[PDB]
């Protein structure tokens, strides 16, 4: 359901993510976080 929960992840998943994504942060998220893509305009390839 992970690909589907992405629509609700900013609200709901954002909660569970602390516990659940804690160790698997790199496994679910590419660069950093989901919100990264919405803030990255200039640099999004590294930092």
């Amino acid at each position: 359901k992970l690909l589907i929960t992405i629509h609700d992840r900013k609200e709901f998943a954002k909660f569970e993510e602390e516990r659940a994504r804690a160790k698997w942060d790199t496994a679910n998220n590419p660069l950093y976080k989901e919100a990264t893509s919405t803030f990255t305009n200039i640099t999004y390839r590294g930092t």
